[PDB]
């Protein structure tokens, strides 16, 4: 084996928070190494809507500002990574949970094209809304396997996933 010192790490380095307006990987979202191409908007009255799955994780707060439960509807991959992050958030800050401020968007809040229109993007905070935490939250989102993570706003981190 590689030797002692490459076992279970007793004193791991702290992971690095991302900086305001940083994105990882450091390429455009729609590029192949990140979240790949936009396949087009999903409407409620389509059949790609039926591929979207609802996320009912009790450890995740859904703002659901629209009161439609649309924020819960996402692709399986988006659900998988979001569920992984919900675990790591609680581990990092006890008593704190992951919060989704926007998921699948039916209302065109995101320019002409957006991964929010196809259940492949969430905007997130900590449940305590302590904005000093968000650099680290965005780091946790990277390590949880989101395919692109962008510290878009002082108010949220935007995370997205590849299609399927
Ligand atoms: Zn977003």
């Amino acid at each position: 084996g590689p030797g002692r010192g490459f076992g279970k790490r007793r004193h791991p380095k702290k992971l690095t928070p991302l900086a305001y307006k940083q994105f990882i990987p450091n390429v455009a979202e729609k590029t192949l190494g990140a979240s790949g191409r936009y396949e087009g908007k999903i409407s409620r009255n389509s059949e790609r809507f039926k591929e979207l799955t609802p996320n009912y994780n009790p450890d995740i707060i859904f703002k659901d500002e629209e009161n439609t439960g649309a924020d819960r509807l996402m692709t399986q991959r988006c659900k998988d990574k979001l569920n992984a992050l919900a675990i790591s958030v609680m581990n990092q800050w006890p008593g704190v949970k992951l919060r989704v401020t926007e998921g699948w968007d039916e209302d065109g809040h995101h320019s002409e094209e957006s991964l929010h229109y196809e259940g492949r993007a969430v905007d997130i905070t900590t449940s305590d809304r302590d904005r000093s935490k968000y650099g680290m939250l965005a780091r946790l989102a990277v390590e949880a396997g989101f395919d692109w993570v962008y510290y878009e706003s002082k108010a949220h981190i935007h995370c997205s996933v590849k299609a399927e």
